[PDB]
């Protein structure tokens, strides 16, 4: 069959096949809280990666992997608004959180540049877009395809629903270098979609680590970044 | 594993696990032409079903199946416009083309009513919306969720691209009765999405047949309705 | 992914994706009784409703497949007839005219006709010389290729009324067909492997399923399959 | 789908999703040599584990995982005989090679006892059975089910073929606690099978690591322990 395919219908406290970085952890209710949710709400950054690296492309053959992923998340804000967002990403194998990372950078970037050495490809669900602190962002909550920079190469208005569960399907078809993000809220039928061209071979190393990351930059505008389930499959 | 899952990366002439109805057939290039394509263009209606029925729900247990499907199609018009459209549908097991079916009805309906006995659920990619002959349609090319009637319960502007390949992902999550249609053109990054609530148990019989259908109502405004690949999986 | 893969954890009465031939049917308990249980002589076959492309003439590719199923053969006395079989036959094949129960509804005769185009794995319970002269001197598992006279057999340590788990794999690149049988009840296991070139025996499109028979109503036994997993890939 | 399922049709030098212990490594031909092969030949012990732990049972629900694995290996001896053997095993998550491990213990055991704390379940393909050094073994090359001890709870004559490729299928059906080992040589049709009852819940921790191990106890009776491919899937 395919090179790899795993599925988590629920998460268990201290799941040993998930690497936790930052404030990420799984509650006793079986939900992955990439961002810390506590009594006195605090600033936070967290990342959760699947324990084993994945071969996204082969230097011997030239083959590039096609992958698909599905997951359901909830972002619940106390007030009508929150910060900072959630992201699904592919990074160099067993990558660590960059030194001096902002919550608005989702623990994925050291700065706001477009360094080729970053080697990150992420799909952000950006809830904060204030010009004062996030000048790169557009003027609304968005879904964005990030390639080596927090300044998305393509964005789309994200009709975020507070506290509602969202179903996301992300597919990457290697032969056409097409990355599609399918988001929908079964609650009221709201749907957002976005597609972009990305050549994984040109951006990522042979072996990568996949996972989620997120952050809360200001404790006063707190919101959760909980992923409920996660399906993933790749194939060379 | 799952109750069923099949994949066709290409089609072969006279594929024996696909039932051909009407003018449907697969060319020597390995593409399923649900709608007949010929030098002297003609009116046409065709349907192609997977040879084996699928249990979409169980009366014993009450369980409803969740399914997902993926396929890539091309609709190439000679002029700047064409008719009539393509559709992915679920119909009663080993269903036959209704007597007196219009091309604008995609060979799925005998009339324009909303008869409960129809027992059809389809996702249409409607290219013709003229009021004279298709009064039920909206004022633009659309993607529509059809439930027992050609008058879609929900539609969305379909930014059709002539001759370009479109990638479609359709998921139905039984627990939330959520049907999502994800369409994208890797060519220029155009994407369309739509979601609706549908209770399969209330509309379809226990055993159904899945497939594609399409039609060309007027030979003068000819266009192709070719599906290139097809992945499908369901599970109770 | 793979060209095809289906799984039945239980069967439903009148399952519409299974073609029933002969006396085959599924009881209300959700078990596929390929052989009629009531008492009487019987022959039955059950095929998955859709044909499977076992090899491609364009590319030359041959499919590799694997199947898993659990069955029970319960005899009233200490012995029964006739057996059960998993087979691959020409697409939407029908039961041959004048078929014996000892032929499992797969063969018109006892020859080795190239035109038969059948490949089956038999779980033969009857081996009497009077009627089944081709069989060995014991209950066996046999790989059948175009003939009821197996090309290779193995003593089958059958357990009356006990559930058996079978795993059959065919690895196209080595033309290796392996049959893995085991009884979780007491740990009894039987295994057999043979070389078979599907391309040389079967047509491009085939139908897979089970068949079985009861040749003598006095030595009755059931031929019930409980579950069935199957996957193939070109 | 299932909790996990991966497949390696070939191995790449320094595969990052395989943890190498001891002398294990993958040659440039793409084969996993769990046991070191070099000229001159030397004593050796090696283990290769899939990089991510697997949840074999759940303490919350009580569920036990069913799994299946398939792999092809070759054991090529210089003379007519070799030592010591190969083994597929399940051990505590991210387990390390026990201190003072013999090659005849396959790098899985510190001693020859039956300590409950070992928490190992392995399927050995034992090529050496000499009484002088391996008194626990039977009087022939065998396949054995090991549970917390190198003294197999059940064995079977293994009709080993020098240099020939063997196909192995191992299935564990949780509901019946049935572990079956299916071995066959496509070369001449030789087949060996063995089944035993094992309760994973009673022997292994919730999270385990799966892989292969093997050893060469005496360089003078050298043989290879190469695995060519590996498929694995588990499900709770
Ligand atoms: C002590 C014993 O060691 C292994 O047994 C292997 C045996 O190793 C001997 C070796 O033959 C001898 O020259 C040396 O002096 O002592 C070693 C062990 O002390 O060699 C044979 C081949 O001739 C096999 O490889 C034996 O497996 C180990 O496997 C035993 O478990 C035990 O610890
Ligand atoms: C200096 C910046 O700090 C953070 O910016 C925060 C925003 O993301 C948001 O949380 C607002 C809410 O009012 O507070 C800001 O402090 C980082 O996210 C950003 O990247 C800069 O480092
Ligand atoms: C009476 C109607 O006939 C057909 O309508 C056609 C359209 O679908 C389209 O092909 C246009 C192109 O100019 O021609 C129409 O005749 C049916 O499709 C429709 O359902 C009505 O029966
Ligand atoms: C007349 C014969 O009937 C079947 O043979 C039976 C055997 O299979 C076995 O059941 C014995 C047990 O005594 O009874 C036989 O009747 C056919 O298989 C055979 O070909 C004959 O037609
Ligand atoms: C960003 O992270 C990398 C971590 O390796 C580091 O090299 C770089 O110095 C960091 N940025 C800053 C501003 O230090
Ligand atoms: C519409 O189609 C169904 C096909 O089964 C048929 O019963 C009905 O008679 C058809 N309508 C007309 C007007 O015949
Ligand atoms: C055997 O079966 C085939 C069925 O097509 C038939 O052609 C043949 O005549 C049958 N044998 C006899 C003796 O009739
Ligand atoms: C066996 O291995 C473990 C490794 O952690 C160790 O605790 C134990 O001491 C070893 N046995 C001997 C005899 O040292
Ligand atoms: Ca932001
Ligand atoms: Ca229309
Ligand atoms: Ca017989
Ligand atoms: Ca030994
Ligand atoms: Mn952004
Ligand atoms: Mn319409
Ligand atoms: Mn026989
Ligand atoms: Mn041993």
């Amino acid at each position: 069959s395919d090179d790899l395919s795993f599925n988590f219908d629920k998460f268990v406290p201290n799941q040993k096949n998930i690497i936790f970085q930052g404030d990420a952890s799984v509650s006793t209710t079986g939900v992955l809280q990439v961002t810390k949710v506590s009594k006195p709400t605090t600033t936070s950054i967290g990342r959760a990666l699947y324990a084993a690296p994945i071969q996204i492309w082969d230097s011997i053959t030239g083959k590039v992997a096609s992958f698909a992923t599905s997951f359901s998340f909830v972002v619940k804000a106390d007030k009508s608004d929150g910060v900072d967002g959630l992201a699904f990403f592919l990074a160099p194998a067993n990558s660590q959180i960059p030194s001096g990372s902002s919550a608005g950078m989702f623990g994925l970037f050291s700065s706001s540049d477009s360094k080729s050495s970053n080697q990150i490809i992420a799909v952000e669900f950006d809830t904060y877009f204030g010009k004062a602190y996030n000048p790169w962002d557009p003027d609304f909550k968005h879904i964005g395809i990030d390639v080596n920079s927090i300044k998305s190469i393509k964005t789309v208005k994200w009709d975020w629903r507070n506290g509602e569960v969202a179903d996301v399907v992300i597919t990457y078809r290697a032969p056409t270098k097409s990355l599609t993000v399918c988001l929908s809220y079964p609650s009221d039928g709201t749907s957002n979609i976005i597609t972009a061209s990305v050549d994984l071979k040109a951006i990522l190393p042979e072996w990568v680590s996949v996972g989620f990351s997120g952050g809360v930059g200001n404790a006063a505008e707190f919101e959760t970044h909980d992923v409920l389930s996660w399906y993933f499959t790749s194939n060379l």
